[PDB]
């Protein structure tokens, strides 16, 4: 057989695994060992988005779920609890194994309970593991996946940081932002037509303040997995190219490139080597999965400018949108108070400050003074406050044609933004009427609905 | 030119084709022929599901169409005819022949007629057919494709089986499972959105007694091809490793990956080795096509276990679901019944237990006994029985809250299983209640029709 | 670094850009230099399709964007310009660019300004640039993509031919030739739902008089770009095989192809030898793109045929439909006479005449014989005359079951064409009546509306 490299020796090893986007230390080891895997399925409400709850079904209480590291040759004695709060039974399914189901007939295990199963690692590469329990489909859709490294015995080549990165596709009853806790969908799921494409469970899971990190002159290697369930990765880096791609434990390597396919199941091994400073966004380049469905991730690149190789400014709003800022816990915070019934023009000013960024700064910019002529200004308009709620139609059904605004006209057009949310546009509302000496007050997410239902 | 081996020598060779899911022999021939092929096109009725026909339009009476195998450098002389029966007229566009539509302009043929024209097969490798008739995506969707194989001079190496596999989507006016005569629908299949995804033109065409044989230590080739017509398939075999993915004739041979991307129109070779017995499962990994629209195909090795390798179990309904039993014959006799006014209940129980696998059986286990605190008993359930209206209601809209069954209490999620049709709850109800010393009687599709038309 | 070649040397070169389908001539220097490249975007109506407007936003006037070609280890100086009649800010992230955004936060340019950066080409290979201005999808989506070439610094192997062909993915509010100005459609987008997916940004953009063209035994190179935003191409070409494909920069090169998968936002240079004369059609064979969304582009190849190698036609109607011929420039004419008012007979009868090739054709015949006892004539059919509001609804909703036409019984099946638009059904049919000794008249949008509205 392939990876045959005698019995384990040496002492049992008890697996250490990490959470994303982290990575467990090299095996270091000459030797096939008895590798001892511990992961328990915990289903649990996290937030998908800020003021958006789901249910996950997570490996471990992430998702992806916790990262394993073993050496091929190596025979993997897995064990798989099923947390007692669970509501549904799971199992599950490692690419890379040698045998039915992956792992799958016998991991199957009811809430409270644990299955245990062995297999030889025959198979060196990098691999998705997902629940494989019925209805599958609904299973992978909640979480229920993450990777595995088969390491060849001589390791693989040191790198300056490791990281852990894994899309999904994501199916909320409820509409992209949509507040509250969204059920799964299994109509649009059936479609294949997710609300979310995200990197590791969650919009800016790997943005602003928990960007991926190194430094000028550093190498980058990623576990790259794409549990689906049932999208495609055009996976690309912004402005740097992959010195290596490697899917699974191919054979194949292709250097230098950008862009690259990955399958729904599949997995690539990425090295990067950071050669100028700035964030380097990680997409799918399926363009309105990064840019309108969540699936962006950032590598934070510090250190020298190297004018010689780039003369040009790190991101900003105009590229990032609302997630080139830190993080965006006002829309966290407002959501919380509307539920409570205790929301102030405060929390309101703050959330729709977050959400001003790109959405709305691109053309009206960061402090509202537009560009005579071209962008009518937010910043003391005359036409705002004459007409807080045209203000609110303009913004979920756009505006075009001649206006005049501070003494100016303008004759251009604004796209609608109906796929605003109605707390959404009242809170950017709100942020506006309460900043650039415009007159205060709010707009409430019932206004909105009000306006939203007869244009 | 490529191929270039000189003129045709020996005898006149008639190409002897095979239907899905065999292949016909290696050519095992040093010279280069006059190949002469035959080709019918049909119209014709089958199932593509259980108690669901479909009117096909076929290469030789098959979905995939019948399997050619030439060498590089012989003389096709294609012939293709069009059955007197034929309602549309038909051609063919081969994949790997130099020329303008690959054959189309030169195939063109109205029912009851017969078309030829030859090429020299310069190009080796695996290769796609279809029709090529406006409207080209119609003609396709029902069922116009299939492979053929231009060996290399030197042949292919020796392996101990070789298979044909074909995937396709498919758009039938009605919904997955729904039953009748499905007409094509031409809305879906311009939006992307198939009712099916299929191996070899049905629901289990390559699962129980049909799955694909070999033994432990046995070498399997497969020729697969994606007809699409719209999907690329990340196609996966679940529990194994191919030793190599070839793509149509390319040089570029990917060794040891598990999950490939098939282009719509594209074919791949992939090579299996037989390491340990069981249920080795060929699927769409764009899950929701594998685990709810038909997407799912077995390879079944028998053989010695090796318990260094794999200590677990073969595959059941946790993971094949319906498809673990040998077929669903139960379901296409109680669909002929209820179509002749003569449906039993026997008929009904019999097509409900072949529908309770997986879809209900994973939770209230294959006897209805559950867990007992986790999942309810259906078997001898005083809560069934209570109240079979509430039943259909449970199954089409699911159940969560405390609720109290055989004396236990229960406080879970059953979640909604409206993509059940209305003889599909029928069925697998009427089973429950004619098992496990429930009260029997039945539950009819319109029963269910009406529950499902006010919640 | 890679590509360090030392700093530039010789005179600044103004960067010759090519528009589409053209390629500017190889760099054919053995030194690296500043290479000053300017590109103006500007926004304005085009015709996406016969009779239908729409906004697009271009790179240099043309989608895809004009073509930039360099030289591995050139130092760019970037100038984008902002046409002063633009209503949106504009930015441009090029492949390729080691460094933030690929030039996104250093090429940011309102209406009427400009802006620059400067980057070495470190990067060899072929590369998507596009505009990364919030909100990127829609900015894509209009067309705001191109090619830039980083050759090696040996330069590429001569050709016969170099072009430019790049796929995109386009989303109208109104359906697939629905006649007039479309805006851009956000939920199809969102939903990646394209109504038209196009080379080169129009349907028949490199058919009939604007196809591609080479010689027998010449050597035909194409950049083929991928704009998206959202779709991976199926990229294939019809009756032939690419001699080898390279995405972006990478060292693997696939050799003897027939289709390849490009990623959204990818590239890959193809090339080709013609060996044999007639039309060679490069689709993403997603089929429903190629044959019912524009995504179809053709090589046609003019020399001696080769009897030995493909015996065989050149394609017409029933593969090409209406795209066989030459132009639809008398659908354009019947549009425009429409908006005006001036409608006449003969301009309905051109305009059917171009819309009835392969639509109807492929049963009825290009003379409306039809083949007796099989296809019904449309020629003198006495069955058309006796009720041309039944016609309409024949075109609209099929026909099936026994009919009599001209003496002859016909029992078959004609599939409804409901995605033709009224205009289109109303010109076919206007031309039918008009030809081969039917009565005359003429049918209006008007009224086909009307028989739609209540079959
Ligand atoms: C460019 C792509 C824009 C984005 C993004 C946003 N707006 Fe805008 N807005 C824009 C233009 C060109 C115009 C004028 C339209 C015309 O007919 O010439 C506007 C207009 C407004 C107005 C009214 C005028 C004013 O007070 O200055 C408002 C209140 C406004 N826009 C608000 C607004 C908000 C809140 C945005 C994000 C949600 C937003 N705009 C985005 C161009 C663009
Ligand atoms: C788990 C994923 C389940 C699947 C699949 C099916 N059912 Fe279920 N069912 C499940 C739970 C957790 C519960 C209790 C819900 C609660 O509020 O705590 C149920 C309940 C029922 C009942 C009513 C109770 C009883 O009689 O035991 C019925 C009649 C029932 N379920 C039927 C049923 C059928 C027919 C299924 C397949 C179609 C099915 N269930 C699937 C969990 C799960
Ligand atoms: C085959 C795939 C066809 C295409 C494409 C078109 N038509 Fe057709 N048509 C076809 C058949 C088999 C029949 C007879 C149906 C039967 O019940 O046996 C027809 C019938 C008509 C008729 C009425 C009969 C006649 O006058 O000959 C008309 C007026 C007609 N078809 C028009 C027509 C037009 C305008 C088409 C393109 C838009 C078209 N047909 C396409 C088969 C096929
Ligand atoms: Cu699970
Ligand atoms: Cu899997
Ligand atoms: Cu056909
Ligand atoms: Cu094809
Ligand atoms: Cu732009
Ligand atoms: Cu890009």
């Amino acid at each position: 057989l392939p990876g045959d490299f005698g019995p384990p020796r040496g002492e049992p090893i008890h697996a250490v695994l990490t959470s994303p986007p982290l990575v467990p230390p090299p095996v270091n080891r000459t030797y096939p060992a008895k590798v001892i895997v511990e992961l328990e399925v915990v289903e649990k409400e996290m937030q998908i988005s800020e003021g958006v709850s789901y249910t996950f079904w997570t490996f471990g209480g992430t998702v992806p779920g916790s990262f394993i590291r073993v050496r091929q040759g190596d025979t993997v004695e897995f064990h798989l609890k099923n947390h007692p709060s669970s509501k549904m039974p799971h199992n599950i399914d490692l690419h890379g194994v040698t045998g039915p189901g992956g792992g799958a007939a016998s991991s199957f295990t009811a809430p409270g309970h644990e299955s245990q199963f062995t297999f030889k690692a025959l198979n060196e590469g990098i691999y998705v593991y997902h629940c494989a329990t019925a209805p599958v489909g609904m299973h992978i859709a909640n979480g229920m996946y993450g990777l595995i490294l088969v390491e060849p015995p001589e390791g693989l080549p040191k790198v300056d940081h490791e990281y852990y990165v894994m899309q999904g596709d994501f199916y909320t009853a409820g509409k992209y932002r949509e507040k509250g806790l969204q059920p799964f969908d299994m109509e649009k799921a059936i479609d294949e037509r997710p609300s979310y494409v995200l990197f590791n469970g969650a919009e800016g899971a790997l943005t602003g303040d928990k960007a991926l990190h190194a430094k000028v002159g550093e190498t980058v290697r990623i576990f790259v997995g794409n549990g689906g369930p049932n999208l495609v990765s055009s996976f690309h880096v912004i402005g740097a190219i992959f010195d290596q791609v490697r899917y699974e434990g191919g054979t194949n390597v292709q250097k230098n490139v950008q862009t690259t396919l990955i399958p729904a199941g599949g997995a690539a091994v990425v090295k990067f080597t950071a050669r100028v400073p700035g964030s380097y966004v990680l997409v799918d380049h399926s363009i309105f999965r990064a840019f309108n469905k969540g699936a962006m991730a950032i590598l934070k690149i510090d250190g020298a400018e190297n004018k010689l190789v780039y003369s040009g400014k790190e991101l900003d709003s105009v590229e990032l949108g609302d997630r080139a800022a830190p993080n965006m816990s006002a829309v966290t915070k407002a959501t919380q108070a509307s539920v409570s019934g205790t929301l102030t023009v405060q929390d309101q000013v703050q959330a729709g400050r977050a959400l001003f960024a790109g959405t709305c700064s691109v053309c009206h910019q960061g402090n509202g003074a537009g560009l005579p002529g071209v962008f009518p200004p937010l910043a003391k308009s005359d036409f705002l406050a004459a007409d807080p709620k045209r203000a609110m139609n303009i913004v979920l059904h756009g505006l075009n044609g001649k206006i005049k605004v501070n003494g100016q006209e303008y004759d251009s057009v604004m796209p609608p933004m109906t796929q605003l949310n109605d707390d959404e546009v009242a809170n950017i509302l709100t942020y506006v009427l309460n900043s650039w000496d415009n007159p205060g007050g709010r707009v409430s997410a019932e206004d909105v609905k009000k306006v939203r239902a007869q244009p």
